[PDB]
């Protein structure tokens, strides 16, 4: 019961701020799924309920399975936030997700500010 498509504010999540974050140096763990049983983190998924990393973010903007860009603001927002409220303050994983948010944010400001829905054939 859901479908998406393609907006200026997304195209512009996908061809800019995709493009900064996921070559950074600091992107490797948020690349794919946090793997709790390889990690040794038995209690991740009782805490964390909503899982997210930019794997999942990259193939929903790849797909068009969003209709707006406020759902992919979302995913980013709970990706960074899961991070963390999970971990320890003194972990370094938590200054990774600290530097990428950073660009995150600087990124959706120079974002155009009306959405649009595009026809892209
Ligand atoms: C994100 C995030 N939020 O909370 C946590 C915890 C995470 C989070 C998520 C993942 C994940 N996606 O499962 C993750 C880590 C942290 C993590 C930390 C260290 C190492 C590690 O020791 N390495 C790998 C390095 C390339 O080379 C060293 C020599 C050894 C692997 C790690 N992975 C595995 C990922 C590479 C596949």
């Amino acid at each position: 019961g859901h479908m998406g498509r393609v907006t200026n504010q997304l195209q512009y999540l996908h061809k800019v701020v995709m493009k900064a974050l996921w070559k950074h140096q600091f992107a490797w763990p948020f690349r794919q799924p946090v793997d709790a049983v390889k990690l040794g983190l038995p209690d991740y998924h009782k805490i964390i309920k909503q899982p997210m990393d930019m794997g999942t973010i990259k193939r929903r903007l790849e797909n068009n399975y969003y209709w707006a860009a406020s759902e992919c603001m979302q995913d980013f927002n709970t990706m960074f936030t899961n991070c963390y409220i999970y971990n320890k303050p003194t972990d370094d994983i938590v200054l990774m997700a600290q530097t990428l948010e950073k660009i995150f944010l600087q990124k959706v400001a120079s974002m155009p500010q009306e959405e649009q829905e595009l026809v892209v054939t």
